[PDB]
């Protein structure tokens, strides 16, 4: 039986040069609250393991393990696994039931006492979304149109609140066009994301039901989305 202690900081791309999973970035913030999972695994015949295990979704890491393990952050941002039998372990940040993205998942060849820092991103940029109608040549902004946004191959809305990504219960999935025909979410962290169009105005058409963003840290991706009138011919005679 060996220790394992997963350590979660929050680090500056600067703090951690040629980040390796066993060297602590020169400076970092603990972050406690954090889930991690860590699954002792059965067999070790996949040469592209980690791929292997990366693949799987939540509930299919625990048919493919031997034992599971959870530990939650402490206040030195310290996730502390006691005792683990000698083995090799696939370890995940979960959040909301699923692994969170933000977090890169590892192997930990777990033969002697290990200390491990994942690879965490944080750092938030924005996103500004323009929404216009289109009648001929003509565009113009268009308010109350509804979106939702995702994470990319996400099944659970992104909330907001104070026109930031948000966490509190109150924080709404429904997002609207202003009267300028603007969305506007500050603080999400940087990654692919996806807008997906619930319901428009009416005279107009859903064109793209979801279109893909990149959110990139410390700036603001502008995109116009159209929406089109809707047809009006006459019904053709045989």
């Amino acid at each position: 039986s060996h220790q394992l202690t997963i350590v979660h900081l929050e680090a500056r791309d600067i703090d951690r040069p040629n980040p390796q999973l066993e060297i602590a970035p020169k400076e970092g913030t603990p972050i406690e609250g954090v889930l991690y999972q860590l699954y002792q695994l059965k067999s070790t015949e996949d040469g592209d393991l980690l791929a292997h295990w990366n693949s799987l979704t939540i509930t299919e890491l625990k048919k493919q393990a031997q034992q599971v393990f959870e530990a939650t952050t402490n206040q030195q941002g310290k996730a502390t696994f006691n005792q683990l039998p000698d083995g090799i372990y696939y370890g995940l940040a979960v959040k909301a039931g699923e692994k969170n993205r933000n977090v890169s998942a590892f192997l930990v060849d777990l033969s002697e006492d290990k200390v491990i820092y994942p690879k965490i991103i944080w750092s938030t940029g924005e996103l500004d979304l323009l929404k216009v109608g289109v009648d001929g040549d003509t565009k113009k902004p268009l308010a109350g149109v509804v979106f939702e946004l995702y994470e990319k191959n996400g099944r659970t809305p992104i909330r907001v609140k104070n026109g930031v990504h948000s966490q509190d219960i109150d924080a709404a999935k429904h997002l609207e066009t202003d009267s300028s025909g603007h969305i506007r979410i500050s603080g999400l962290i940087h990654g692919d994301y996806v807008l997906k169009e619930i319901e428009t105005q009416s005279g107009y058409q859903i064109g793209q039901a979801e279109t893909a963003v990149t959110i990139e840290k410390s700036k603001t991706v502008t995109v116009t989305i159209e929406n089109k009138k809707v047809p009006t011919p006459k019904v053709p005679s045989r």
